[PDB]
């Protein structure tokens, strides 16, 4: 119960947005990419640090 | 060596597929942006109580 | 200012580009999701390196 032109035009709105959801999905990607990186970086700092907190702990009562 | 009507519907199945594929990627990240978001708030914790424990040692060793 | 022969082609390499698409983003997928766990995996592992000699120092000074 669609016309012809109705069907032609639905069928190119679902590729168009199947384009359109594939550039969400990259865009996506670089965010949370970018965000996890940082994250894991700023544990990593932070265990850095606290292992040279214990370290230095570990030398002064072992002198 | 195939008919009009089995590349058509050839070609249809290959478009279904991809809307399909992208689905299965949304769901996906949904998943995995969850997972990883806990499993760094689960180590975030975990450093946190080890830091208050180095910070209270040195309290009591250092008085 | 295409023929129809340049459109199909055009409509047709889009079409492929998607699908192309699609397989870079579950190979980059497969990718980070193995780099992700990895670097969880190391972080936990340096924890637990970290808590034990926590607890050892803890031991060595109450005692
Ligand atoms: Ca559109
Ligand atoms: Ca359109
Ligand atoms: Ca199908
Ligand atoms: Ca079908
Ligand atoms: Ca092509
Ligand atoms: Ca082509």
């Amino acid at each position: 119960t669609k016309t012809n032109i109705q069907k032609d035009w639905e069928q190119r709105e679902f590729i168009e947005d199947m384009s359109i959801n594939i550039q969400k999905i990259v865009e996506f990607l670089n965010k949370f990419e970018l965000s996890t990186r940082n994250k894991l970086s700023d544990l990593n700092e932070k265990l850095t640090i606290l292992d040279r907190q214990v370290d230095y702990l570990e030398a002064t009562f072992k002198t």
